[PDB]
């Protein structure tokens, strides 16, 4: 497997070589009023440095991307065109948009390209086959997008949220034109490498969120390559209970505590649970924090967040790591007096990157919430957001829309 | 006759045992990358808890309506509340039940079987395309049969204000059907548009960034006459500074505006300020080479791409001596850290100004994603609205039509 990048495609040459770029332009949109605004262009702005180096080496580049999840064909409210207007002012140059997406105006407007004109398609899941589980509609639109650049194109992968599922413009055209990972992609892949195959350690793991079974597939994933797993969050409660301690009216998966029983037992000193507990009598701002030795929780309290102690412990391990992944909030950090754990923990990471750590932050959209404590993302060496792509790649699970970039160029 | 009573008016006529019909805010950005029904930020419902909560207490009988993103025709699966429903009862600490239709055959079977403190949670009220008609009967159609879902006896709540500016079934016309009420989110987010419209203390400071005049024109024309600044940053600067005449390089320019922005530069001489100088590059680009630039000397080859040290400094003492702060849209793209100086110096000024007695708003996505990037704490502004253009169409001057309904009287 050789994942070819966008610096081994231009060094190819691409001067007037007709090349179909895979993007990133899932921008979220105002759905409580009028359609097509845009409401944050921070996707359509990470999609640029491919588009624009393309651009700049005379590729003719037709854009695929997606707008939400349509669900039956073109819709108004998810049409390209405010991406289209927002792409071209930050190219420098009119984006054209065509009416279809790969019907005669797309075919129209594809024929006429230039060196250095961008062609976007319609939202490529307004084709029923762009998201078929039949591999024969599959391949006939990756059929009709290959030939929109032609038997002598490539085909440049560059939206790494949709390269878990099998999708045409996403996997299948990838098997008709020779193939590269973008500069958005490549980059993903070779942040996720250092948390799976190649760990520089030590290697600490931070671990929250709610529910154990949400987060079972990192763990023990990932039990096997870091020196340790930090679990705080809501879901720390059920690893505790799993250690035989009472959790009073804590956050529970009763479920899952033999499930955490055999991960304590199988992966021995790898996790760390919290050794005191930030409690409350409610789930309320203002109840009252009491901090209680995690093994004994009293039972008329609920935990809501990891104690001082807990912070403590884990910052000094933090403080050693050579390569640290943080996925998930500590506590219920929208509660001030339950957010120290989460803030604590955030501190440390930024502390240990400054001093030369590598860090990953998961989570993509989901993580900036969080973010609303004063975290800033530069603190940071990476912050992924590849979403559920991301956590499957963590997973060890095979990515389609990674594979298939790996496989010999077509002949 | 106007009077827009709030909830504490509604549970001192009593609850108990009433059906209460709430328009709530739960339209949370949903995953559409990969799999369906993945909430990505809960915050629209964190905030919906409050007037919930206060209803559910006092023994009422909870019906809510709302929406999530803009079903194209009819029930959208990618767009059930089912995760929604769940996230909600998690944050009630009890069950909230999703009904399996808007005024089907579940939701009716379920709202007349409700119980004192009971939540009901409508599926999507868009899945009902008589929800978001322009059509008055068929919006009024709808609305009777919400309002029989809490019968002659009930009451409505509005509490979604990103929704009062356009008349829908659930947030318009069935405030007609029954006695109406501004929930917690409603008036707490029309006491702050107040204070940015009437009556604030002075000094009272606008900063106004993003990339368009256009989307903020009628906002720079109604507060010109209102505030004692407005600061113009981001992209939509140079339509002003190509309006004085002087030349803006490669920079975002909307020319069909210019004329606009001369006549604005004209009238509130004294009211709008614009950048000194400009941090300007030749490429679109995070490691383009920069070049600190006065404003009205931008060179030919370059693109502005955030305000200036200069302008920070004189920004930063304005916001240090106002008491009423409003700031909506970034002040560069600080999504490149070269050009996030601009943006990270004006938050930075608010929140000081604040943490020392100042009243700020903060308003529009791109803000909230600058500060959530920038590590700016969301606790240090005064109000964060999320109204998006109902908050504009207010601050414009315009009257809005679900904010209008809830002030007639209440039915004899």
């Amino acid at each position: 497997v050789a994942v070819h990048n966008l610096k081994d495609l231009l060094a190819e040459g691409v001067s007037g070589r007709g090349v179909l770029v895979r993007s990133d332009l899932n921008v979220p949109l105002d759905s409580d009023g009028e359609q097509g605004r845009i409401t944050d262009p921070g996707r359509i702005t990470a999609s640029v440095p491919t588009l624009s180096a393309l651009v700049e080496a005379g590729a003719k580049v037709v854009v695929a991307a997606h707008l939400g999840r349509p669900k039956n064909g073109p819709d108004p409210a998810l049409s390209l065109a405010p991406v289209a207007a927002a792409l071209g002012e930050q190219l420098g140059r009119h984006v054209q948009l065509a009416s279809d997406v790969v019907g005669t105006d797309a075919l129209a407007r594809a024929e006429g390209l230039t060196d250095g004109d961008v062609l976007l398609l319609e939202n490529i899941r307004f084709d029923a086959r762009e998201t078929s589980k039949d591999d024969a509609e599959r391949l006939a639109l990756a059929r009709q997008l290959a030939e929109l650049v032609g038997p002598t194109g490539a085909f440049v992968s560059d939206g790494f949220g949709v390269v878990h599922r099998k999708q045409a413009s996403v996997y299948d055209v990838a098997t008709l034109l020779p193939h590269y990972a973008g500069t958005l992609v490549a980059e993903e892949i070779a942040v996720l490498e250092q948390l799976t195959g190649s760990t520089k350690r030590p290697y600490a793991v931070v671990l929250g969120g709610s529910k154990v079974s949400d987060k079972l597939g990192v763990i023990e994933s990932l039990a096997t390559k870091a020196d340790s797993i930090v679990i705080g969050g809501g879901m720390c409660f059920t690893f505790l209970a799993a250690q035989g301690f009472s959790v009073g009216k804590s956050l529970l998966e009763t479920e899952m505590v033999d499930t955490c029983r055999r991960l304590l037992d199988t992966y021995v000193d790898v996790l760390r649970l919290p050794v005191d507990i930030v409690a409350a009598d409610r789930f309320a701002a203002d109840a009252a924090p009491q901090t209680v030795p995690a093994d004994a929780i009293p039972d008329d309290l609920m935990g809501l967040d990891i104690g001082p102690g807990s912070v403590k412990r884990f910052t000094a391990l933090l403080s050693n790591a050579e390569t640290i992944f943080w996925n998930g909030p500590m506590g219920v950090f929208e509660f001030p007096a339950f957010a120290a754990g989460t803030k604590g923990l955030a501190e440390a990471i930024a502390a240990a990157t400054g001093k030369g750590a590598f860090s990953v932050v998961g989570g993509g959209d989901s993580a900036a919430a969080v973010r609303a404590l004063g975290i800033p993302e530069s603190g940071f060496s990476h912050i992924s957001t590849g979403g559920g792509a991301s956590l499957e790649y963590l997973e060890g699970k095979a990515l389609p829309g990674i594979e298939v970039l790996g496989r010999p160029q077509p002949t």
